[PDB]
């Protein structure tokens, strides 16, 4: 069948409500359901959903106007009553949002007719249309499919007007999508879609290599990369490697022994080899990264310094900071106390765990004993809500949430970011001006502002920044060349085309 594709995913995609984070992918209510406006690899974003709008003066008050053209895909028609209610049913769930600032600038979605849709805000929120763009949560069910008037405590049937429609979903064993023959843009090619639920990525190799599933699209973690590597060699079958979509990166506490000391943090930023983990455990298929941001991302090409690896002058740093090595050991101390950090990380992710003892290896060298702190993965996502690390893993965001996104989401508590950021002594005045930032209208200040904060938050050492990576692909030659997404949590099964 030329025209049905089976691939895999590590979970089932989820009930597909729009308006909700986990167990939902977004790639996947990225399939289902659509925009206002649609995001474009150059930062802009085109008429979706909405075929044109203005604002107001003062940027706080905007007006679209819709397609009147577009049925849900139980035939139900999709106009502005359609959306304002789905704005509301978020919006009744602004807490869960708060990381997102345009779910608090928000004031008041109104149909204004059929085909026009008001949204007022707080003030001039400069991220917008980006963040309307989004996968979730400003994306539009079936009012009809609501339960009790909301979202929020569940939906029935997952119904958009999007491309594909869930068509069954079985848990921990397949989700079936098919081609929406309603659907008011473009036709897929692709007919039918299977995702074969297979958690690990030595099993999704595997069954690749069987014949068992056609694609896999996914991250670094998609399948062991020297399994790529070799895969990508193999004239039976096709792989592709994207540029780069965003930074993997530790994050450093701030606010926790020993990781409260600038010149520890700057140490630790001289003591990874980089390009060999790089070339250890990701097979060198990824690029090395100085900074949190890569200077391709919008606002960041700010010429900061990098820490080039230099175990020399992480040692000198440590010395100087008053942290040297007892007689006969390989730890420092400081007034007693040993050099010791604890890394954590998602126990069961193999490449996390290589990647940490690569890392835990290089900091030994000068001085710094790491402890391995191997968990399931809401151990660590609660570590990373409250603060309780030393260094963890974490990740920028890709296009277009990095920067105005990631960097508005460090103002959030129960976020990585905070909490490793949470010791400095200008943290408020960071947080100041991420707000200032997101509402400016004076692009000069608006630069100079980001300018501050990364400057800032690389001065500071707060992160130890590794890898910027890459989407990965590995496909039967039949399906073609296999497209990137602008937006860098998509999957653009739409524009496969065989
Ligand atoms: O996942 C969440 O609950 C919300 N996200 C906000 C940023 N997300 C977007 C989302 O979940 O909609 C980025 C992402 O998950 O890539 C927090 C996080 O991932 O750290
Ligand atoms: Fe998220």
């Amino acid at each position: 069948a030329p025209d049905e594709i089976t691939t895999a995913w590590p979970v089932n995609v989820g009930p597909l409500n729009p308006h909700l984070y986990t167990p939902n992918q977004m790639f996947a209510q990225s399939m289902v359901y659509e925009p206002l406006v649609k995001y474009q690899a150059d930062g802009s974003v085109i008429p979706w959903l909405a075929k044109s709008w203005t604002h107001s003066e003062d940027g706080k008050t905007w007006t679209f106007t819709l397609r009147d053209d577009v049925k849900f895909s139980n035939g139900e028609p999709f106009d502005a009553e359609a959306a304002a209610e789905n704005f509301r049913a978020v919006l009744d769930n602004r807490q869960r949002h708060a990381w997102l600032e345009l779910a608090n600038q928000i004031v008041d979605v109104k149909a204004l007719s059929k085909t026009e849709l008001q949204i007022t805000l707080k003030s001039a929120y400069y991220p917008f249309l980006q963040e309307l763009a989004l996968p979730r949560p400003f994306r539009f069910i079936a009012p009809s499919q609501f339960k009790n008037h909301e979202t929020m405590n569940g939906i029935k049937a997952p119904i958009g007007t999007g491309p594909w429609i869930l068509q069954e979903s079985k848990l921990n064993q397949y989700d079936v999508f098919v081609r929406n023959e309603n659907y008011w843009g473009e036709k897929p090619a692709i007919k039918k879609i299977t995702f074969n639920v297979i958690p690990d990525p030595t099993t999704r190799a595997v069954a690749f290599e069987t014949g068992d599933i056609d694609l896999l699209y996914g991250n670094e973690g998609l399948l062991p990369l020297d399994t790529f590597a070799r895969f990508s060699q193999n004239p039976a079958y096709h792989t592709q490697l994207s540029q780069p979509i965003e930074t993997v990166m530790l994050a450093l506490n701030t606010a926790k022994a020993p990781t409260n000391e600038l010149a520890v943090r700057e140490a630790l930023n001289y003591a990874v080899n980089k390009k060999s983990l790089i070339d250890n455990a990701l097979y060198g298929t990824q690029q090395v990264a100085d900074t949190l941001f890569a200077p391709s991302v919008p606002y960041a090409n700010l010429g900061l310094k990098p820490s080039q690896y230099d175990p020399q002058k992480a040692k000198a740093l440590l010395e100087k900071a008053g942290w040297t090595l007892p007689a006969g050991k390989d730890i420092r101390e400081k007034n007693g106390q040993p050099l010791r950090i604890e890394l954590s990380f998602i126990g069961t992710d193999a490449l996390s765990k290589s990647m940490a003892e690569i890392i835990q290896a290089d900091m030994r060298q000068i001085g710094a004993d790491v402890s391995l702190i191997g968990e399931e993965e809401s151990s660590i996502y609660a570590r990373q809500r409250d603060g309780r690390f030393g260094m963890i893993f974490h990740r920028t965001w890709g296009a277009p949430y990095d920067p105005h996104a990631f960097l508005s989401s460090m103002r959030v508590p129960s976020h990585a970011d905070f909490q490793a950021q949470q010791g400095l002594a200008d943290k408020p005045l960071i947080d100041k001006e991420i707000g200032e930032v997101l509402a400016t209208h004076d692009e000069t200040q608006r630069q100079a502002l980001y300018r501050d904060i990364l400057t800032r938050l690389h001065d500071e050492a707060v992160y130890l920044p590794i890898s910027y990576i890459s989407m990965m692909v590995v496909s039967k030659p039949e399906l073609g060349n296999i497209p990137y997404a602008p937006i860098a949590t998509e999957i653009p099964f739409e524009q496969i085309k065989p």
